[PDB]
């Protein structure tokens, strides 16, 4: 990672998600980068849960988020929850008003906007401290949307959105943590600035900066270093789980860390991806294939190998001279775990998809010809297979085959049979289903269920 600017004394960073649900890949990037810089600079990392929008809080997320961070391997030093800090935001609203940096605006929003867009001040902007403080206190008994606190910025700012932006609003809704205790809530740019300052954040790594600068200015605070990186290319998902067509936060159709973990994607793969992309200023474009590539490099060195025949067809090897005992390593680089032994006696299951007529070599076993729907023995050796132009195919002895299924990344179910040794696997094991893909065992027999990672 590139060096941080203006480092003086201890470095303090934060990761600040909203509790709208568990973490997704986008979150992982901010979490990893901030964690990596805290490690690099021997500094601290603050987890700040930004739950100041009562209608957008998922109660389960408070526990899910730190669990997801642990999964990623992120360590941190303090956990702060914004809904525990309401009186702090109120305190600093009063201070900001006393310093002449904010006012309570009771204008109709559209009438205010018309003035604002022409660089003209509303009457509220001219009120004094005690006048504003009285209006502020009144907000606590007013209706949703009836008054706001606005930060005094520049009414002639080139960017209209930065012109006297809103720091506090009234919302009449039950918060899942604090219930109906509060109706006056901070807007993100206010609570973020106040918390970054009070918690001692030195470097912010993730319009907004420009807005917050006015707050720091008015309060007499030095802002943190701001470092912004390019885009890489939750509420909709939560709705889906509630309605249907998502089984949960770990449904493979979702980009949550939970869903990808369930498929056997390693957190190390995610960390490596985010680190190598770094704090690149320019927009980057990662594909899932990029993540799969990193994961494959990890799994291919250790994942145990088995034959799973999807949509199997049961076929007699007609003319087999006699039984053939086949040995094949569980992993060619790890002799310690030994070899599978497959007993070819008469019938086999072959994967049925795109199974056309012609010569085949059942891996490590025998060469056959499939035609007219019949599988006929040809020979046994590798040279004969080359002479035939036989295509390699995985296979399962019929006598000892086990039922299995694999849930694919679109949540579709692929049914088939797997070789007997697969019964040794336990939930969480991640294996290579040869010539099919890597997959994590999600539930054990009878009837093993795997979740597909990638080819
Ligand atoms: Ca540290
Ligand atoms: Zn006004």
């Amino acid at each position: 990672l590139r060096e941080l600017a203006g480092v003086k004394g201890e470095v303090v960073l934060r990761f600040a998600p909203n509790p709208s649900g568990p973490l997704h890949i986008g979150h992982a990037r901010a979490a990893i980068l901030n964690h990596e810089y805290a490690r690099k600079y021997d500094g601290r990392l603050i987890l700040r849960i930004e739950d100041t929008d009562p209608r957008r809080v998922d109660p389960e997320a408070y526990d899910m988020i730190p669990a997801d961070l642990e999964w990623l391997g992120v360590e941190w030093d303090e956990t702060v929850i914004q809904s525990d800090r309401m009186e702090t935001y109120y305190e600093y609203t009063e201070k900001l008003i006393e310093r002449g940096g904010a006012y309570v605006c009771t204008c109709r929003p559209e009438e205010f906007r018309e003035l604002k867009n022409r660089g003209e001040a509303c009457h509220c902007r001219s009120l004094g401290f005690r006048e504003n403080l009285q209006r502020w206190r009144e907000m606590f008994e007013m209706k949703e949307g009836s008054a706001v606190v606005r930060v005094k910025t520049d009414l002639n700012h080139p960017n209209p959105a930065i012109r006297d932006w809103v720091s506090m609003r009234i919302v009449e809704a039950e918060h899942p943590r604090t219930g109906t205790r509060y109706r006056v809530y901070p807007m993100m740019n206010f609570s973020v600035a106040v918390d970054d300052h009070l918690l001692g954040v030195t470097h912010v790594l993730r319009a907004n900066r420009e807005k917050q600068e006015y707050l720091y200015r008015h309060l007499g605070w030095e802002p943190p270093e701001f470092i912004h990186y390019g885009r890489l290319k939750t509420s909709g998902a939560r709705e889906g789980i509630l309605r249907g067509e998502y089984s949960g936060w770990d449904d493979p159709r979702l980009g949550t860390l939970r869903a990808i973990a369930r498929r056997g994607i390693r957190p190390e793969a995610i960390r490596k991806l985010m680190v190598e992309i770094g704090v690149k200023i320019a927009d980057s474009t990662m594909s899932w294939k990029k993540i799969y590539g990193l994961n494959r490099s990890i799994l291919e060195e250790e994942a145990r190998r088995y034959f799973f025949a999807a949509d199997p067809v049961k076929l007699e090897v007609v003319g087999l001279p006699g039984p053939v005992r086949v040995e094949r390593p569980l992993h060619p680089d790890h002799p310690e775990i030994g070899n599978r032994v497959l007993e070819l006696r008469g019938e086999v299951y072959l994967p049925g998809d795109d199974l056309g007529e012609g010569p085949l070599r059942l891996i490590d076993a025998v060469n056959v010809i499939y035609s007219g729907g019949e599988l006929r023995y040809h020979s046994e050796g590798i040279e004969e297979a080359r002479e035939l132009g036989a295509s390699m195919i995985h296979w399962v002895p019929a006598e000892s085959a086990l039922e299995a299924e694999v849930i694919m990344p679109d949540a579709s179910r692929v049914r088939g049979v797997i070789e007997a040794d697969a019964s040794e696997l336990e939930v969480d094991d991640v294996v290579q289903l040869e010539r099919f893909g890597f997959a994590r065992l999600d539930s054990a027999g009878p009837g093993m269920v795997f979740y597909y990672a990638h080819k």
